[PDB]
């Protein structure tokens, strides 16, 4: 269909192959924050003095499906109900009914300069018979000609996936469904930013995002028919 179909397939397949792997047994991942089933890990990585620290988190959210969690993560129309770090966003291009290109600016965290991002966002169902089906959203930086001029901003590059598998434990009720998330984010912030700032913002904002976002999906879907 669109011009990014092959690249999308490739990003989605790399995440299904690598990002889903369990890291409980992997000492290369540092476990930074645990709050119940919410477990947030990082690797400490710098390229030319820029912090790139890979983020990887798992969570287990009662009462919602993967399909639902991924719709809410992907659907631009509900972005302001859960995002707390975005100043502005514009849909730059609609590629298909499951893929768009988005421009957004993040709120400045003093004393770093503000960051903007230009990324393709795609939502995909990955079919399983002994395995679970998966819903995934991948957001990854692309180049585009309708990129704004924004001289307040350094351009960050991202490769993020929200990957969800759904457990139903034997008319199915929300009480019987559990969504397992794996969330990964590799962000090159560009430019320079104090390493302490980058790291404090990650450490604060990723767990806050995961709590907030997953509670929002629980809240919006409760009392609604289950969308498997
Ligand atoms: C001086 C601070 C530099 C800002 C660097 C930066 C840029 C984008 C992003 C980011 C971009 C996309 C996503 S998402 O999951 O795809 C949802 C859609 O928005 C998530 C996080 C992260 C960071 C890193 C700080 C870290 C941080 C973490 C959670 C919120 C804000 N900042």
């Amino acid at each position: 269909t669109h011009r990014f179909v092959q690249k999308v397939e490739e990003m989605v397949q790399n995440h299904m192959t690598y990002s889903l792997q369990d890291v409980g047994g992997d000492a290369n991942w540092q476990l930074v924050v645990e709050e119940g089933e919410m477990k947030v890990y990082r690797r400490e990585v710098e390229e030319n003095g820029i912090v790139l620290d890979p983020l990887k988190a798992t969570h287990a959210v009662k009462g919602v499906t993967g399909h639902e969690v991924c719709n809410y993560f992907w659907n631009v129309d509900v972005r302001n109900d859960w995002e707390t770090t975005i100043e502005n966003f514009h849909v730059v291009e609609t590629l298909a009914d499951n893929a768009i290109i988005i421009y957004q600016t993040h709120k400045r965290v003093w004393p770093a300069s503000q960051r903007d991002v230009l990324y393709l966002s795609v939502i995909r169902k990955i079919p399983a018979e002994n395995d679970p089906e998966t819903w995934i959203v991948c957001n990854f930086s692309v180049d585009h000609d309708s990129a704004p001029l924004n001289n307040r901003c350094v351009r960050a590059k991202i490769n993020v996936a929200m990957i969800c598998q759904t457990l139903v434990s034997p008319e199915i009720s929300r009480d019987n469904i559990l969504c397992k998330i794996t969330y990964v984010a590799n962000v090159n912030p560009g430019g320079w930013a104090p390493a302490s700032v980058l790291r404090a913002v990650a450490k604060r904002e990723y767990p806050k995002f995961l709590k907030r976002f997953t509670s929002y999906v629980q809240e919006k879907t409760a009392g609604k028919p289950i969308l498997f």
